């Protein structure tokens, strides 16, 4: 059971898709597709919106194998 | 660029490639090829190896967005 946080983890700073996505060099798309859970987080991706938002991994994506 | 301290981890430990691979629910090569960092460290399984490993992932892979 993987359960994100992503957005929640935004809300607690505030910063928008546009521009979040603009200082990971990534597309709009790509976080806000994030935000849904659903396109693929890999570790880079995760680790700048967690390096950038200075927030720990455990905080922003949340992992229960069981 | 990515650093990987896996096997230092191991070692606070002593948890080994068997084990890790009965407990990631994955194959013994593919483990061994996460030691060696050369396998590229999947999201998915450096969530549940930070878990069976009871250390944060950044402890256990050292990431650089650089």
């Amino acid at each position: 059971m993987i359960i994100n946080n992503l957005k929640l983890i935004r809300e607690k700073k505030k910063i928008s898709q546009s521009e979040l996505a603009a200082l990971l060099e990534v597309s709009r798309q790509t976080i806000n597709g994030i935000e849904k859970n659903k396109y693929n987080p890999s570790l880079q991706l995760a680790l700048k919106i967690a390096y950038y938002l200075n927030t720990p991994l455990e905080d922003i994506f949340q992992w229960q194998p069981e």
